[PDB]
């Protein structure tokens, strides 16, 4: 994934957790020699994977546990480091802005040219819920997903009740979410 991903992931451990920590789980990760992320730089995938998990193993945290975290923290992180324009409109309620993503993703990847970005479609079951589909060409971040949608309800000041229905792991075509929502 493109750096900025990666400077997230270095930026949420560092501030819960402090430089030592960071550290101890770059050094784990395998990430010593990397003396920084280059935020618009393309990164194997490999790189963040080695992060998640040496973040599991060092702070002794499940990696669901930790990747819902980080999205979470990513609704925040891309709003102060460069993004809060370009989220700002994306929408003012949680569904107007589930429906954007894609489009945000096309604006995004204008210009990180290689962007490899999740695909949402959102069937609306009422005007208070959804069924949110999530395809994407990796493996395991369905959770980042769940994590994401509690940050995009704190940003639009939403209960957001989210359960899992469908697994991309398990084999099923995609990761499908049930969506509850309300002011
Ligand atoms: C301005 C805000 C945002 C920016 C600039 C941004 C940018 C990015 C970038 C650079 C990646 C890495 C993909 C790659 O390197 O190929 C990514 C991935 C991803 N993004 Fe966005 N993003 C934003 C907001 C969001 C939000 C609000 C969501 C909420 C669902 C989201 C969902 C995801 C997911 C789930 C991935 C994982 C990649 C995958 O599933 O294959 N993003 N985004």
């Amino acid at each position: 994934m493109y750096g900025l991903v990666n400077k997230a992931i270095q930026d949420m451990i560092s501030k819960h957790h402090g430089e030592d920590t960071w550290e101890a789980i770059k050094q784990k990760a395998g990430l010593e020699d990397i003396d920084f992320f280059v935020g618009m730089e393309a990164y194997s995938d490999d790189v963040t994977y080695h992060l998640v998990g040496a973040a599991s193993e060092v702070l002794g945290k499940p990696a669901e546990e930790w990747l819902i975290a980080f999205g979470e923290y990513w609704v925040t992180y891309t709003s102060e480091e460069g993004y809060g324009e370009l989220l700002a409109s994306a929408g003012d309620s949680l569904p107007e802005f589930m429906e954007n993503l894609d489009n945000l993703h096309a604006r995004v990847g204008l210009s990180f040219p290689q962007l490899r970005p999740p695909a949402f479609e959102c069937q609306h079951t009422s005007s208070k819920s959804m069924e949110l589909h999530y395809q994407s060409t990796r493996c395991g971040l369905a959770p980042m997903v769940l994590g994401l949608l509690h940050g995009l309800g704190k940003r639009f000041q939403t209960k957001v009740e989210v359960t899992q229905t469908a697994f991309r792991e398990t084999g099923e075509d995609h990761d499908i979410f049930s969506i509850k929502y309300e002011d």
